């Protein structure tokens, strides 16, 4: 507790980078591999050089800025997030995981602290999944998740592959991507969510992480005249999509607290006042921490449609494009992370993840867990993503001590 | 006098030729009000009632009135026409069946050389479907002094742009002021949009009256947040509100059987991402009923259910009527004269309901007005597939040219 962050320089490194591809409406558009991207890597990985550490770089483009350890080849305990954003990102997702692990390594610095085991701190490859797909797809390589060769060949909409342009920006590294063991790693992040800035709660203890289906249906009846068509043999595509809409809203709060189900997307056709809807294309979010539960809302959403469009007469495409398996993530380390909050002081409380983030693919083959501070209006994915200066130094306090536990754990 | 005939084959042939202006691959016209698509069909019918004699004039609000002198060069016009634009599903008879109906009227009178008392006119009545622009048949509403030209002008589209704007784009701001000019008759040809005549094998529909209508436009505003992190119990979801009253609107329509007509056709989801709550969607209503006080029971179910849905998710509403008329029982006269023209040709026939408004509605209020219905195929119409037979199409034409001569030979 006498070890503590600099708020401050921390603060001023959020302001600085995002300055780097900073958008007219305030936000930060730094798309993976571009060269805004290479500008951003470049100037971290001068930072961390200057605060002593070593710098590799793997075969998908990951950065590994390392602070010595007492044990020079003992495993370490790693941090980071990514470094790329959104068309419309804000100024701290991802970013405050990785600057918030520079300052520990600085905050160290300052204090002398030697540690047992060997500090990190990453930057993944292309986490969001814009330019290139999938999202995590560098994290996901170095779990086992994806082949190397399929992360180096996704493509973008002008044909460039990852790899190509991981060469260009020179970030084609020599270390092989992943199998490696870490001692134990943390992801410092950004809610992007409303539960701790409602709970007026300072520190999420990230227990879990959602599992997610995500699915893509089209409902077609008959386009028909609002007037003289006749109620009962009409085969309205809105009225069914309409009562789908109500029965993934049933789904989710049947399986609360932790079930989320939405339908965000919606196109009607003809969409035109006076007629029938013929054809109506609409999407379902399902996300639950629990896999066998998540099969079961998957059940229910197909054998609902299934009925609604049966009692109007659609037609019914259902698919599922998406599925990511709900993650625990390591009680040693979620454990790290409580007693952080605790010593400090700061109000916490244990939350679940309901987003995907590189920790969750990390979580398959090293202990990991999540440090979550509140942002603004649960604001994320928009260039006004906001957090206090409070909030952005309590989280790197949870994670500087968090470290620091288990890095000081002797080497068994 | 029954020796006097329409040219079926004429007809027919130039409801064909039309059809190729915005013909769609599924059979139907896509050629929405104040396109260049409904510019072009314009032109073609004004090119084809100049090589019949007609003069054109153009109107303030785009209506094109073609007029076939009489023998009294200062008596009011007994006046047919329809409306040449169409729904994005539109049919290749709905509406452009009365304008080119009303076009071989003035052929076959000049093919027999027949000199009318009063002069006769056909009109093509701007933006009628409401679809593009909203509402429908807003310039014969400007006609018959229901609205003023300021409103009809500022209807806007999707995009901002004004009915106004685009009468100027394709050159059919007219000068010519819209209504003050007094009619002596009026009669509206048109197919059913409906079941009942071919069900009952009856070739045309003596239409008495038309059900009213009342169109709607609701908004709802929740709390647009990540479909992933935000928790079910603190959602605002403007799409679950607009489902619910999609469900209402159904089952208000079916609590007024037979004739109860309710349908939301428009929806407009912000920002339509498929994780993320919707936070703000648009929509419409369409209720209609043939008695007028049916039909504000239906406005007050849906005012009070729409109010009860938003408070019960913590939505905003605004809710505006957008269009109402009550339900209109046509001339009696000019009813007369459709019954006497179906007895004399021996076209089996019966008094019908409109189920649709036409720009008949309007002008019933400023001049004796009727409709004559001919059958479509399975009663549908606002599809594709929308289509009627060249018998019916010729014996709608011939009781539209003798309810016509019954009132233009009537004596100054
Ligand atoms: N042409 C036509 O279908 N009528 C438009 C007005 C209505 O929807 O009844
Ligand atoms: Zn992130
Ligand atoms: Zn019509
Ligand atoms: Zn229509």
């Amino acid at each position: 507790p006498s070890i503590k962050v600099d708020g401050k320089r921390l603060w001023n490194s959020l302001m600085e980078m995002a300055k780097i591809g900073a958008t007219p409406k305030g936000g930060v558009c730094r798309l993976a591999l571009t060269d805004l991207d290479k500008a951003g890597r470049d100037l971290i990985v001068r930072w961390a050089k200057e605060a002593g550490c070593t710098v590799t770089v793997d075969t998908m483009g990951n950065v590994f800025m390392r602070r010595a350890g007492r044990v020079a080849d003992a495993a370490p305990v790693v941090t980071g997030s990514h470094a790329d954003s959104q068309p419309t990102g804000g100024r701290f997702d991802g970013i405050y995981g990785v600057l918030g692990g520079l300052e520990v390594i600085r905050s160290l610095n300052d204090h002398g602290i030697e540690t047992e085991h060997p500090i990190e701190v990453v930057i993944w490859t292309n986490e969001e999944g814009s330019r290139f797909a999938p999202a995590m797809v560098a994290s996901g390589v170095f779990a086992g998740v994806f082949t190397l060769e399929y992360g180096l060949s996704r493509k973008d909409v002008d044909g460039k592959t990852i790899g190509e342009e991981l060469q260009r920006i020179g970030y084609a590294g020599d270390v092989p991507c992943g199998g490696r063991p870490l001692h134990a790693a943390f992801e410092l992040h950004i809610e992007q969510g409303p539960i701790l800035e409602a709970e007026r709660k300072t520190i999420g203890v990230v227990t879990d992480a959602q599992g997610q289906r995500w699915y893509e249906i089209t409902f077609t009846g008959q386009e028909a005249h609002a007037g003289p068509t006749p109620m009962p043999r009409r085969r309205d595509a809105l009225l069914g999509a309409s009562r789908v809409v109500d029965l993934v809203n049933r789904i989710g709060l049947d399986h609360a607290p932790f079930g989320c189900a939405t339908v965000g997307m919606m196109q009607v056709h003809p969409n035109s006042r006076n007629v029938i809807p013929g054809r109506v294309f609409f999407t379902v979010d399902f996300r639950h921490p629990d896999d066998a539960v998540l099969a079961q809302m998957d059940a229910a959403l197909r054998d609902g449609v299934a009925r609604i469009a049966a009692d109007i007469g659609l037609e019914t495409a259902l698919e599922q494009i998406f599925y990511y398996k709900p993650v625990a993530f390591d009680p040693a380390c979620v454990q790290a992370v409580r007693e952080a909050a605790e010593r400090f002081g700061y109000p916490h409380r244990d939350i679940v993840s309901g987003a995907g983030h590189d920790a969750c693919y990390l979580a398959q083959v090293a202990p990991t867990s999540m440090v979550f501070v509140p942002c603004v209006d649960g604001i994320s994915h928009n260039e006004v993503e906001d957090a206090t200066p409070e909030w952005i130094e309590a989280g790197a306090n949870v994670l500087l001590h968090a470290m620091l536990s288990r890095a000081c754990e002797p080497v068994s």
